[PDB]
């Protein structure tokens, strides 16, 4: 047959400098759905994009106040808050299947991307979070 | 005179989220819910175990009552 488009059973997958790789349970089928932001400098926006629903946003900044707990924990400064832009953006997210499953899969992309160091490689993960921070249950564990 | 730090609204943020609103909500009725909420995250500190509750809160720190409790 053809070449190897895809990667082997993975063990190759490259460390993602920010990059997390979320679990995908969708009308598509599952997959990863690697979600990605630009680290970029600016005067703190936190903006996201990717036809993406509000939930996704509600898990993002529940994984945002969890982080501002945890500057000191990680690689985040005093107050990154207001100087810092994080353009948020996830590959497929036109979904009224997908809540906020991936707020967690979205604190390792922001922790790992403001951090400066490499989300795992191949931890498929999912789970509704609290604004507090504890991962509130889910049902459908079953498809993720 | 609930112990709290005297300088907590102009250095010190704090994100609220509620998981409903979007549903179709009949007046205020989790103001005091609100209010134990904010008072019980702004000095690290617990509130009661197993307690449920429904509400408004006025300006002066009055309960002010609110319609169709039979529901709640």
């Amino acid at each position: 047959l053809g070449i190897p488009r895809y990667r082997p059973d993975k063990a190759e997958t490259e460390p993602q400098v920010g990059t997390a790789q979320g679990l995908a349970w969708t009308p598509v089928g599952g997959t990863l759905l690697t979600i990605e932001v630009a680290a970029v400098p600016g005067s703190g926006k936190l903006s996201l994009t990717g036809q993406l629903g509000e939930v996704m946003k509600e898990s993002a900044q529940a994984a945002l106040t969890y982080l501002r707990a945890h500057t000191q924990d990680y690689g985040l400064p005093e107050d990154f808050y207001n100087k810092v832009d994080l353009h948020v953006h996830v590959p497929d997210g036109a979904t009224p299947k997908d809540g906020p499953s991936a707020g967690i899969t979205m604190a390792t992309a922001i922790a790992s991307a403001l951090s400066r160091r490499p989300a795992r490689m191949d931890i498929a993960m999912t789970g509704e979070v609290s604004l507090r921070g504890k991962v509130m249950p889910i049902g459908g564990v079953k498809e993720k």
